[PDB]
């Protein structure tokens, strides 16, 4: 409640504090940034009238955002005045992307308290999940009076885009990885510590679940989880091109099958389907409705027959030899 209660008093304007922040900048970005924001009222306001219809609320959301917005950067600027140099500073201030993802962030805040969630604002904005994402931890530290229900959505959303929403097709991701920790030093990279700090963040998300379904289904087998991990983490790196429009579970769970399989172990997908279910936010969809190609769906154990395991033949093998692959770090 102190947040909005904050908000509602707020001003529409940048305070002078923030103003000064703007005038040590060598290029003043602060006509831009009021620009942006003018611009973006009205594309916000126009899509949220096309999204609930004909009936203000929509002119309230947008206005308690961007006071959301101008409190946060404040906030974060103060650390990264310490932290840039004066030319990286001016960089950050003048990069739009940095601010459209600041942006978002403070409007999902408001959308969501006053619940078109989550990933709808980015449509709107026409902005990546991937460069979405490099704002989250930073903001959630530089907005003390998040609550925990707030801090915990956006959490969500974090998630959310590493599991799918990063993996989808024209997703800058797949640039960088082709290629191959503030938000401030993320948005500063050029066109990776945003490249590397995702996946080290993906592999603790990945290993936690796996863990789970590995201890409740194999534990007669306990030799086995470290193997699966191995065999998923080595995907997620060399075979990344199979998260493309899929989703990290979905790669999780032929992990398991394919290693228990090629050990000669009755593990059946159904019992794997089953025990996934009880994953905190797991929804049937992703076992049901897995890509095969071009925009061909169907069945978990179809993708795993035709798409998996004749990507990943010769790897799944390996690890019944006798000189099976080195096991992977645990995150």
């Amino acid at each position: 409640q102190q947040l909005m209660m904050i908000l509602n008093s707020a001003s529409d304007q940048p305070s002078e504090n923030l103003i000064s922040y703007f005038n040590n900048c060598t290029v003043n970005p602060k006509e831009s940034i009021l620009k942006r924001v003018k611009d973006i009222g009205y594309i916000f306001k126009e899509k949220f009238a096309k999204a609930v219809g004909q009936g203000e609320i929509g002119s309230q959301r947008y206005k308690l955002g961007v006071r959301l917005y101008y409190r946060v950067m404040e906030s974060m600027l103060k650390s990264e005045e310490e932290r840039l140099s004066i030319q990286n500073f001016s960089k950050l201030l003048n990069d739009n992307i940095f601010h459209m993802s600041l942006l978002a962030c403070a409007l999902e805040v408001v959308m969501a308290t006053y619940s078109l969630s989550f990933p709808w604002i980015l449509n709107v904005l026409n902005l990546k999940a991937f460069d979405f994402y490099k704002v989250i931890e930073s903001f959630i530290k530089a907005e003390g009076n998040l609550t925990r229900e707030m801090i915990k959505h956006l959490e969500r959303c974090e998630h959310r885009i590493m599991e799918s929403f990063a993996w989808l097709s024209d997703s800058p991701l797949f640039d960088l990885i082709k290629q191959s920790h503030t938000a401030a030093d993320m948005y500063l990279e050029p066109v990776s510590t945003s490249l590397s700090l995702f996946y080290k963040k993906v592999y603790r998300l990945a290993y936690l679940r796996l863990n789970t379904l590995c201890e409740r289904l194999l534990s007669e087998h306990p030799e086995l989880e470290h193997i699966i991990w191995t065999l998923f983490q080595h995907t997620l790196q060399n075979e990344y091109e199979l998260m493309r429009d899929r989703h990290l579970d979905q790669i999780m769970m032929c992990s398991m099958y394919g290693i228990c399989k090629v050990k000669n172990i009755d593990l059946k997908f159904k019992i794997i389907v089953t025990a996934y279910k009880d994953l905190p936010h797991a929804v049937q969809e992703t076992f049901k409705r897995v890509l095969i190609k071009e925009e061909e769906y169907d069945s978990i154990i179809v993708f795993y027959n035709s798409v998996f395991m004749q990507r990943l033949k010769t790897n799944i093998l390996q690890y019944a030899s006798t000189r099976p692959p080195t096991l992977a770090p645990i995150p």
